[PDB]
């Protein structure tokens, strides 16, 4: 009978439905049993007439639940779920409120329709994860996350059943996260995401003074504002971090207050607890400032707090550190290069010392041990809980080793640490501006584009070189010897002698003529053009890349330090803005600044 | 390309064209050269189909198969038409980066 | 009606994008008729729609 049954709940005719009763009675066969139920979902009566209707009206659904209840099994049939991967978990309830009809919203939740079901069905999955609309698994966030109001508003204060604000989905999301999770940059989409947050957030500390409702955390550990900035979203970002609530009741949770004013000048107060921490937690700033592959990374910093809180950390401590470190790992280099150079030609490796001159060359080598091993320990607890440096310093340490075996080798590869020591020397100029912006397109570009030129020629090259080698006639050694000449040719030093052994020697100046057309003219040409395409295109994108570079490196300077020496540090005062609840006072960090109006 | 590569630089100096082959060696070099040719065969039928129903690879096939057919005949002058050939047998390598992104803009 | 070629043979639609017309190959390509009696000749039919998300199949 199941195929005449959902026939007759698609059609919505009430007529074909008399008889099913007595039916049932006399058969004694349950609404939720295999045979009614389909087998490809598990699909009952409820939701098949749920799902086709008209004008919100299917006009089958009380009867169906007065037969259900005639039977005795509307706990079991109310609330069945689909199975299968797409649709697992999905119930009536979410039908319904994804149709938009609070008429049968209202009337599946007064006969006991699970409130708190969740569906995690493949169907609902983010967008990454191979799905199509995440909205928190639950009927109240799929409510808050569709824009309706009224059904938030009667979900919430039912008398019937409640569903708590505070209450979080497999994933441990809360309405709030997922509220953000569905929020694009779009204006019309973050006009109802700003009023939905606001209005949930408010109710939920109307009724629970108590806690705090963006306290909550999901399994990954992050809240709706740290969520907001690790996901790219400026639009409910900008909105929480500047929120302001001018009711007395509920000002407690406000985070931007007003201070004083004085005529044009207006100057008022924003919290930073969440937004700024000395190792307590972790910071909305190093989330936006480290972590990679973010969709408004450079436009998300440009926020009245954040900017003025990077320049005056810079002021008060970045500025010292920086010059203090350039100028001691340039000393450092200095002392290298020193060591190296008066490095002991006679003799083996070890050398022994038994002068004040050998002394003062030790004392030398142990400074540059030293540095190389501290660099080490620093790459390597990074690594547990910066590449050039570690080869920098892995290669000091090998050195050191086999110069205490005894080999010549060591001092190639000590030389050549030496070469890397000066050659990141540049990229310390970063923390400049005006040549730190170059440096920063220099290191983009070297890392690229020349990455790919150098693996398009390398190949192209060696082939070429070869098939000239293999076209002259009198072979490892040959190749070898001519290789090298061909590379002095190239470098526009030397003499082509070697071509007298050769047949055909027309061919061969005509194969060297265009190999040097290409050498020079296209490929080198080709590289020329790159960069002044790429500067072009990055043109505004220069104060973008400064400004980034600027607050990497600030923050890495700030998290060298130890916890204490930040509280030292720490940027802000501590301001009495209110009485909580209780009365006790607040005592919450806050960071002021101030504008000037005229049109006010 | 490797292999073709290999094949021309492997190619004995001593004797005329053609060398004949009593060693293993001998039948390396033989094993590299039946698959140059095979694959300017492969790029030349494949270049005649589309005419009758690539430049740069018409070149390439053709300049193969004269080689081949010159080693045949026996003169000195085909290694110089092959190593051309193997020249532009990378020269055009380049345009096979066409397909990647970043590079094949 | 779409079916004839002419001595050239291409379509209607063919001949559009080999003479580089956007504007009508463009309403050509996503034709969707919502006459019941004339529907079977549209080439946009609509799918199914889930919340803000919206799934249409193109005929090609
Ligand atoms: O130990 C420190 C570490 C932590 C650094 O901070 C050094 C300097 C800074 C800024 O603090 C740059 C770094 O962030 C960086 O990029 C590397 C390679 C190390 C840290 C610092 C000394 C050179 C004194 C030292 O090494
Ligand atoms: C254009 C870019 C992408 C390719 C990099 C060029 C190198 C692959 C070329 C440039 C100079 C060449 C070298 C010139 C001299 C020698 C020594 C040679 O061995 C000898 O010592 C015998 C000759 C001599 O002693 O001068 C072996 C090859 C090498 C390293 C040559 C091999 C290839 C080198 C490093």
């Amino acid at each position: 009978n199941r195929p005449i049954l959902f026939d007759i709940v698609s059609r919505g005719s009430t007529a074909d439905l008399d008889g099913l009763l007595p039916f049932l009675l006399t058969h004694k066969k349950r609404l939720t049993d295999e045979e009614f139920r389909e087998p490809s979902t598990g699909k009952t009566c409820l939701p098949k007439a749920l799902l086709n209707l008209s004008n919100g009206r299917n006009d089958t659904i009380p009867v169906l639940l007065d037969i259900a209840e005639r039977t005795g099994n509307m706990r079991e049939f109310i609330n069945s779920p689909f199975r299968d991967i797409y649709y697992r978990g999905q119930t009536a309830l979410h039908i319904a409120i994804e149709r938009r009809c609070k008429h049968y919203v209202e009337l599946l939740v007064a006969q006991g329709a699970d409130v708190h079901a969740q569906a995690r069905g493949r169907f609902f999955q983010p967008k990454d994860e191979g799905g199509y609309f995440y909205f928190g698994e639950l009927p109240l966030s799929l409510a808050a996350c569709t824009n309706q109001p009224h059904i938030v508003n009667y979900l919430t204060e039912n008398p019937h059943k409640k569903a708590d604000m505070r209450r979080q989905d497999s994933r441990g999301n809360t309405v709030l996260h997922a509220l953000v999770a569905i929020a694009d940059n779009t204006r019309e989409n973050t006009k109802f995401v700003t009023k939905m947050y606001d209005l949930l957030l408010l109710k939920c500390a109307r009724l629970f003074p108590d806690s705090n409702l963006e306290a909550v955390l999901n399994n990954d550990g992050l809240s709706p504002l740290m969520m907001a900035a690790k996901t790219g979203k400026i639009g409910i970002f900008q909105h929480i971090i500047r929120r302001e609530v001018t009711d007395e009741d509920t000002r407690h949770l406000s985070r931007k207050f007003k201070d004083w004013a004085y005529g044009p000048v207006y100057s008022s107060l924003y919290d930073l607890s969440s937004l700024d921490t000395c190792g307590e937690e972790a910071s909305v700033l190093e989330i936006l400032v480290y972590n990679s592959k973010i969709e408004n990374r450079h436009e998300m910093l440009a926020v009245e707090p954040i900017n003025e809180l990077l320049r005056d950390k810079w002021r008060k401590f970045g500025a010292v550190s920086f010059y203090i470190n350039v100028v001691s790992y340039l000393c450092a280099m200095v002392i290298f290069t020193l060591t190296a150079y008066y490095q002991p030609l006679e003799g083996t490796p070890p050398y022994p010392y038994r002068t004040t001159v050998d002394y003062l060359r030790l004392a030398g080598e142990v400074i540059t041990l030293f540095t190389g091993v501290l660099f080490f320990f620093t790459n390597i607890k990074d690594l547990f809980m910066q590449l050039l440096y570690f080869i920098y310093s892995v290669l000091v340490i090998v050195s050191a080793a086999l110069y205490l075996a005894g080999i010549e080798a060591y001092l190639a590869v000590m030389v050549f640490a030496l070469v890397l020591g000066w050659m990141n020397a540049l990229y310390f100029t970063r923390g400049l501006k005006l040549t730190g912006t170059y440096s920063i397109m220099i290191q983009k570009i070297l890392f690229k584009d020349l990455f790919r030129f150098l693996l398009v020629y390398l190949l192209f090259m060696i082939g070429y070189a070869s098939a000239l080698v293999s076209l002259l006639n009198p072979d490892s050694e040959t190749f070898s010897t001519f290789l090298l000449d061909l590379f002095k040719l190239t470098i526009g030093m030397g003499d082509l002698e070697m071509l007298s052994s050769t047949k055909y020697p027309v061919v061969f100046i005509i194969l060297l003529v265009t190999y040097i057309i290409l050498t020079f003219v296209l490929l080198l040409n080709m590289l020329i053009a790159l960069m002044g395409e790429t500067v072009g295109q990055v043109s505004k994108e220069s104060k973008h890349i400064w400004k980034l570079q600027w607050a990497t490196t600030i923050l890495d300077i700030e998290r060298s330090f130890p916890v204490f020496l930040r509280k030292a540090f720490r940027s802000g005062e501590m301001v009495t803005v209110g009485k909580s609840s209780d009365g006790t006072p607040d005592r919450r960090w806050c960071f002021r600044v101030d504008e000037v109006n005229w049109s006010h």
